[PDB]
């Protein structure tokens, strides 16, 4: 049963912290000593719905749920601390996204207007890749009058309008009508919204599909050796990364652009017809004069050659730095196998560590703890693509002094 990390959006006070909550006394794994204090509690004022205020509130001082397919992590969500950071980093990465709106009068209003976090979310969501966004339309119960079709066709109308005018696909974004104190349409069907004839929450939960696999993806082999074995002939070695080789086939080194064949293949001093991803292996190839493969290369199938970046734009954290960074910084930048300088040609913006959105355009240098927009331009040819693309092509250090200046994603090659 596959792990996924869940981030739970949406505007204030519109329910999602009620709606993990509910999840979570659910789903989760609450320790029985605090389920009996709130089971306990709930005796004592003689009302059902204080196990969940207990839980809430228990919940708020301090999960993970499990649903039929999944095992999810309510992980952070914008507006706290690290929240880029740790995204930069890798720490803490969400694989899906359920986005809370309110149906109340004005609430999803306020939400959607141009300084709300429903809009802001909803474009966040877009930049992070949650193109499976749930929508749980909230508060259905205080529509007026209450449980009104009309207002969650006219609430999902509107955000699916306004998702397209942003790119946000919408094929696989699904809304559903909820009350998250009860759990209606979330953990079980309503009795209230006979009008809605659809999967509930948690069955959209379970309708998620993982990403593709690497093995899927164009295949890709970082150089990180290549030897030249009297007898064999030309053998560079590198983990395949992504996609399948296998002998015979054709194959391109960039940034040189030269085409060979692999005549074999071996992991382990053993030889193999096929590597898939993970596989650290090396390989004899015909036909590419030694001298156009370097440790830092890339392999790739000649129909999807490894991108060469003339230059790129970066999502980083600068998380070391005596004094301040400015265009024109050249640190060396390790990504894959590769350690190339690459001159920061442009601070395009400083971004809010909470959120992720732009705080300051054109900042005229970084320190230490800043998280902003860079581009680079590699000093010499560099292979590298966007972080949501190929994943391992995508991350990059910027080391400097025997430290780590920066940590940094790739949303942007210009070939
Ligand atoms: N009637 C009603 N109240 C709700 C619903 N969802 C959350 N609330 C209430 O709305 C307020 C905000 O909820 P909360 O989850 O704290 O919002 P967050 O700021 O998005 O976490 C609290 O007073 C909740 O009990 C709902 O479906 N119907």
């Amino acid at each position: 049963k596959p792990h996924l990390n869940l981030i739970v959006i949406g505007h204030v006070d519109h329910g999602k912290s009620t709606l993990v909550g509910r999840l979570l006394m659910d789903r989760g794994f609450i320790d029985e000593k605090t389920v009996k204090e709130a089971e306990e509690a709930a005796k004592k004022l003689g009302k059902e719905s204080e196990k969940f205020a207990f839980l809430l509130d228990r919940l708020k001082e301090e999960m993970r749920f499990e649903t039929k397919k999944y095992f999810f992590t309510i992980i952070d969500a914008p507006g706290h601390r690290d929240f880029v950071k740790n995204m930069i980093t890798g720490a803490s990465q969400a694989d899906a996204a359920i986005l809370v709106v309110s149906a109340k009068k004005g609430e999803y209003e306020a939400g959607m207007s141009v300084e709300g976090q429903t809009r802001e979310h909803i474009i966040l969501a877009k930049t992070m890749g949650l193109d499976q966004l749930i929508v749980a339309v909230n508060k259905m119960d205080l529509t007026e009058p209450p449980y009104d079709e009309k207002r969650y066709k006219e609430i999902v109308d509107q955000v699916s309008k306004f998702m397209r005018s942003y790119g946000f696909n919408t094929n696989k974004v699904r809304f559903v009508p909820v009350v998250a104190p009860s759990g209606d349409n979330i953990t079980h069907k309503s009795e209230n919204m006979k009008w809605y004839n659809g999967p509930t929450l948690e069955e959209y939960l379970d309708q998620l599909e993982l990403p593709p696999k690497p093995v899927d993806k164009p295949l890709r082999i970082p150089i990180q050796d290549v030897y030249s074995i009297s007898g064999v002939g030309t053998v560079p070695v590198g983990r395949v990364e992504s996609g399948v080789l296998k002998v015979g086939d054709k194959i391109v080194f960039m940034p040189a652009g030269k085409v060979g064949e692999v005549r074999s293949i071996e992991t382990h001093h053993t030889k193999m017809d096929k590597a898939e991803p993970g596989d650290n292996i090396g390989f004899n190839v015909r036909g590419v004069e030694k001298k156009d493969i370097k440790r830092g290369d890339v392999v790739g199938h000649p129909n999807n050659p490894p991108t060469v970046a003339d230059e790129f734009t970066a999502r980083i954290i600068v998380v070391w730095h005596p004094t301040a960074l400015a265009n024109g910084y050249t640190p060396v930048l390790h990504v894959h196998t590769a350690s190339v300088a690459c001159r920061v040609s442009e601070l395009v913006s400083k971004l809010d560590p909470r959120t992720g959105q732009e705080a300051e355009k054109n900042p005229q240098f970084l320190k230490q703890g800043d998280v902003a927009i860079v581009k680079f331009k590699p000093i010499k040819p560099l292979c590298v693509e966007k972080y949501n693309e190929f994943p391992p092509l995508g991350r990059f250090a910027m080391r400097d002094m025997g430290k780590t200046v920066g940590v940094g994603i790739i949303v942007d090659v210009k070939p």
